[PDB]
């Protein structure tokens, strides 16, 4: 399947134990996809002061279309020192590893895999 329905746990930035996926744009996109596939991926909603508390490169989910079965269609865009690799819509949040943090909510997405 080109798209996979996922329910992503929404985490508070201060709860996040593992604050990024790795050390290169290509590694963070790889790791983000593996965690999304393995159900070990969380989402942090981007507000004032969030991104400086997380590790670059960042992996964003961005809205890729204007929402089957409640699931917003999204794709991955990485960012490192103000340059983005990919082009998409509005940020739904920044992905991080999930290692058992308690979420505040769930974000239903259809991920272009
Ligand atoms: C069924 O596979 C999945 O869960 C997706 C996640 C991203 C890659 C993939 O195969």
């Amino acid at each position: 399947k080109t798209h996979v329905q996922l329910s992503l746990p929404v985490l508070q930035v201060r709860d996040v134990l593992v604050r990024g996926f790795g050390d290169s744009v290509e590694e963070v996109l790889s790791e983000a996809r593996q965690h999304l596939k393995d159900g070990t991926c969380g989402l942090v909603e981007v507000e004032k002061g969030v991104l400086p508390q997380l590790e670059q490169p960042y992996v964003f989910i961005k809205r890729s279309d204007a929402a089957p079965h409640g699931h917003v269609m999204v794709e991955l865009v990485a960012e490192l020192e103000g340059i983005q690799y990919g082009r998409s819509g509005e940020t739904l949040g920044v992905l991080v590893p999930h290692v058992g943090e308690i979420p505040v909510a769930y974000r239903k997405v259809l991920l272009r895999k």
